[PDB]
Formats: structure tokens, sequence, C-alpha cells
């Protein structure tokens, strides 16, 4: 088995994880720790279905700019036994751009699903909730509703959190590795 198909299926296994809101259903990343990461628009509440099980929150952070604009990634903390692998050394210092990516969904409606979403170039400003969305990234694929949350990954880098799309193009938050320190 290659080092992609590997990766992903890892990231599958032990980070990234099905989960349901008064919203719906959303892709989870776990990032170290009992922190994990959502799209804002999941609005989580006090708790939170993860796979099985009601998951206790006890912090919620909505990332914002250095000049107070959305970033639209939710930090969570969670009250759970579990430590997720540490997967920050797979996210970019910097927000990154990248050739020919996958977008992993695990969703309940969309498990273990992959998604080419091809090439992840830069996009910056960004209208969504619409209120003001920066650093983020687009792919030129047409993503549907309820892959909000999936994971941008290529070459074992961990880049994007899925946000929403157009019809014919979808965007991502970018990561970079100082949102999680």
């Amino acid at each position: 088995m290659g080092p992609s198909l590997d990766f992903a299926l890892s990231l599958l296994r032990r980070n990234v994880r099905q989960v349901q809101t008064d919203q719906g259903h959303f892709t989870m990343l776990g990032v170290r720790d009992r922190l994990a990461v959502l799209p804002r628009h999941s609005q989580p509440g006090k708790t939170i279905w993860i796979e099985h099980k009601l998951v206790n929150i006890l912090d919620a952070v909505e990332l914002v700019d250095e000049q107070g604009v959305n970033l639209e990634l939710t930090l969570i903390t969670l009250d759970t036994n579990e430590k997720f692998r540490d997967i920050t050394k797979f996210i970019p210092e910097n927000i990154s751009t990248a050739s020919d990516a996958t977008l992993v969904i695990n969703t309940e409606h969309m498990p273990s699903m992959f998604v080419p979403v091809g090439d992840v170039v830069q996009y910056g400003f960004l209208n969504l909730s619409g209120k003001p969305t920066h650093r983020t990234m687009m792919y030129n694929f047409p993503t549907k509703a309820g892959q909000c949350g999936g994971v941008v990954t290529s070459v074992g880098k961990v880049i994007g959190i899925h946000i929403g799309g157009n019809g014919r193009q979808g965007f991502c938050a970018g990561l970079k590795r100082s949102y999680f320190a």
C-alpha cells in the first residue's frame, strides 16, 4: 500500500471523526490531546455527538484575524478519555496551497469518503455567512452539501478544513500550526 492511501486511511482511523450538531452532520478533525477543530457553521453547543457517544464540550473558540475577521474555524476542547494522535507536525507553519489534493470526508451519511479535488490555490477573502472570512483557499471541484469539515490533504500535509462551495468550486479555511499551539 502506497503512502498517500496509508496516510489518509490513518487519518480516518485516528483523527477524523463523524459528528453531529443541531446544525447537522459534520467531519471533525482531532488535532492533539483533547483539542479538535470544526467548521464554525457547525455551531457546536455544550455537547456534541461523536460517532457513538455524546461528548461534553469544555471550551469552544471561534477563530478570528489580527483584524477580528472570521477564519471560519471553531476550536473545541473535549471532555474525553481519548487523547488524539498529535498531528500538528503535518500542518504547515503557514497557509499552504497544494497540487492534487484529496478532500477526506467522514460523516454518518458519507463515511470514509475520498474526493480528489485537484489543486488547492490561494483565495483569501470570502463571503460565506455571509460575513467576511479570511485565509480561505479554493479548489475547482463541485463540492456537495454534507462535506463541511472535510479534511484537505496532500502528500502528508493537512492544509485545510472544508467550509462550503458555490456549486462549482469548494473553499477551505486554511490551517496553520500556530492555531493549535
